[PDB]
C-alpha cells in the first residue's frame, strides 16, 4: 500500500550522489532542503505521484512496465520504468545525456518509505514519513 502522502525524513548519503550526477553546488544544497512529499495514488497499475517540492509541484503519471520520461529537479532528464517486485516498486532510468543506468527503489517499511538511488556505485537513501 503505496497510497497516501510521504512526508522527507531523513536522508541519506544525498549529496553524495548528487555529487556524483554532476549537480550544481547551490541545487545540491537546495536539493538537500527541498521539502518534498509524494502523494501517491494507484489505479490499477497506472499510478500518479504528485511530486511536490521548494523547486517544484508535479504530478508524476506512469504505469508498470512502460517507459517513460522523467526529469529531475536540476532538469536532469531520464527515460524508463517502474516494474513491482513482490512488495517494491524498482525503478530503471537512463540518462538521456550519458545513457549512464539509475537504478530507484522504493518500500514501505512499516510507516517509513524508503526510496534509494544508486549511480555509478553511489547509493543514497531518502526516508520518508506517513502524513
Amino acid at each position: 500500500a503505496f497510497d497516501g502522502t510521504w512526508k522527507v525524513d531523513r536522508n541519506e548519503n544525498y549529496e553524495k550522489f548528487m555529487e556524483k550526477m554532476g549537480i550544481n553546488v547551490v541545487k545540491r544544497k537546495l536539493g538537500a532542503h527541498d521539502n518534498l512529499k509524494l502523494t501517491i495514488t494507484q489505479e490499477g497499475n497506472k499510478f500518479t505521484v504528485k511530486e511536490s517540492s521548494n523547486f517544484r509541484n508535479i504530478d508524476v503519471v506512469f504505469e508498470l512496465g512502460v517507459d517513460f520520461a522523467y526529469s529531475l529537479a536540476d532538469g536532469t532528464e531520464l527515460t524508463g520504468t517502474w516494474t513491482m517486485e513482490g512488495n517494491k516498486l524498482v525503478g530503471k532510468f537512463k540518462r538521456v545525456d550519458n545513457g549512464k543506468e539509475l537504478i530507484a527503489v522504493r518500500e514501505i517499511s512499516g510507516n517509513e518509505l524508503i526510496q534509494t538511488y544508486t549511480y555509478e556505485g553511489v547509493e543514497a537513501k531518502r526516508i520518508f514519513k506517513k502524513e
